[PDB]
């Protein structure tokens, strides 16, 4: 119901995030340029959402039926477009990937017997409304299998749950309904969730901007607190469980996130409540054997010293501005969630290879 | 050293935290009725420092010829300043306790025999500039063995350390010098501090903004991280030990804290290097054996929600601000470090009786 993204047929629109938190504002998508436009203006957040907003825009331009005339024309026409579409925001994976699927989908309709403009308009077009809903049913995925194996862990007997999470993986992540903020959700439509407890995640803020909107707006029992507050939550506001988002796991179930989320676990540990990591198999990269193989982006020490183009922190002292932390596997007490389902970290690999 | 206060008989000045740390303002005081003001005002910050500058303040008057004439004027005079002094800001009990004694000392001077005016106003001056002595050497001891014990447990074989502190503990939060940030000073003269590690300290944000300052002043090899952070920076930049101060510590060695610091504590553990609080022994509050006795005291949402005038988070969220929190002394594995030097949390009790 709360949505980043609006779509139907023709028409496409995205929520403002420059504006947010204090307003909440949708803006009109009218072509891919605008799409290009919008994602580099940050916009549009969130690597998932980022690539079904610039796919969902070229739909948007054939259903006007932009493109061709011809068919060579027209392929050629799709694959502009996406390889433009890559351009934006070359941060992730999701956009390259979602256009070779979609170039590619446009190839083999093209090349087939009695291709003609039309069907490859349409094809490229429903493919792409294939995603859109794929998407959101993965995240609801996530967040129901999530919810069940995390009451099945900390009160399977019935009894109500208490979660804390990190940064924002909402619906301000994602197309819809998010990861980790989808596990909420899905307690909280249960009737288990006691209360939500969310980290400003400094020094960019997305769980006091972003997170705390998102609970408000759902009507969700919530709090927010400081980063350095968690481990004072845990022993005397009756956490029970840790649900977090990843930018990336790898073969070993090793977790880069946003920084804090590898302190969160250690903390999690101490209190001996279970962590759980909710991210799509997309979001998993078996390719790296372990952590180790990440590279942590360092970001300008003005971002962390300044906020709001007011500069906080003394004058001349140095900075480390590390966007990310990895979480070592063996923290990762709860499992990892998927929309495949939650795995141990040691079936990861095996699991996202050979099930459907 | 870095001095939030200036004191010479007749002169007392008074660095402004207000215009920190963008800039460095000194203010003179030449009145009780002026230092009251600049604590109201929050120029001067870190409970002993305003007692102390309260103290110093009615030392300039009595400096000045100020107060009697007679000798019981003089007392009266004394003990009206002092609880003058304690109406401006008393959540810090610091300047309570030395209007107290420092009433007792001009009362149990002037009942001496022979007593003259002149021998009460001296007493008075001489008896607050030993307590500013007092607290500086005092930090001074807490930071030098400190960091003996500190660098024998953490490099016996020499070698530098890397050190990470909490919220404000130095000149800025003192009479001089400090206490946490007195074992980092005092690990750098040694020539044996490699880098300290200052957390932001939200919501308050005192590591950003004063102990970053301090450490720069100095010239101290420093970086200043989120309190976020803090476990990546154990993990992957070296640290070899965690240094904290204490708003409290209860007799089993249990240690209230500015809050961050029980998280301090546990990441501290994971990364197996030592935890350390440092604080003067008025600090240590014998009346409490346990944590479980400490009431924390929790600050208004907007303070946390706000930076600089401005609402950062989301509207309507609900807000917990708690300004402490509690650190079992399990995890205090360095010790707790007095002006009499490092003990075990279970050596404390008998230590300070």
């Amino acid at each position: 119901t709360l949505e980043a993204i609006r779509y139907s047929r023709g028409s496409l629109q995205i929520l403002d995030q420059l504006l947010l938190p204090k307003q909440s504002r949708y803006e009109a998508v009218g072509s891919v340029h605008q799409a290009w436009e919008a994602i580099r203006a940050m916009k549009v957040r969130g690597a998932p959402a980022i690539a079904l907003v610039g796919c969902l825009s070229l739909a948007v331009e054939l259903q006007a039926g932009a493109g061709g005339p011809g068919l060579a024309a027209l392929v050629a026409f799709v694959r502009d477009k996406l390889s433009f579409l890559v351009t934006a925001r070359p941060t992730a994976v999701n956009m390259a990937r979602a256009a070779r699927d979609l170039a590619d989908v446009a190839a083999r309709e093209a090349e087939r017997e009695g291709a003609t403009e039309e069907a490859v308009r349409e094809r490229v077009i429903c493919c792409t409304e294939d995603m859109l809903e794929k998407d959101l049913r993965d995240n609801r995925s996530i967040g129901d299998l999530g919810a069940r194996h995390l009451l099945e862990r900390v009160a399977p007997s019935g009894g109500k749950v208490t979660v804390l999470t990190h940064c924002n993986t909402g619906a301000l992540a994602t197309a819809g309904y998010g990861t980790a903020l989808g596990v909420i959700r899905s307690l909280h439509s249960l009737g288990r969730l006691e209360h939500a407890f969310c980290t400003e995640t400094r020094p960019y803020n997305q769980g006091a901007r972003l997170t705390a909107f998102e609970l408000v707006y759902e009507q969700i029992p919530a709090t927010l607190i400081t980063d350095s507050m968690v481990a004072a939550a845990m022993a005397h506001r009756g956490v029970s469980a840790v649900v977090v988002g990843a930018d990336r796991v790898v073969a070993n179930g090793d977790t880069a996130n946003k920084v804090g989320t590898y302190q969160l676990a250690i903390v999690a540990k101490h209190h001996g409540i279970p962590f759980y990591v909710a991210a799509p198999s997309s979001s998993c990269d078996l390719r790296l054997e372990t952590g180790k193989e990440i590279i942590i982006e360092e970001r300008p020490g003005q971002e962390l010293t300044d906020v709001n183009g007011v500069r906080i922190a003394a004058p001349g002292i140095g900075v480390w501005n590390p966007a990310f932390d990895v979480t070592p596997h063996d923290l990762i007490t709860g499992g990892i969630i998927t929309e495949l389902g939650v795995f141990a970290p040691e079936e990861l690999r095996t699991a996202l290879t050979t099930t459907i």
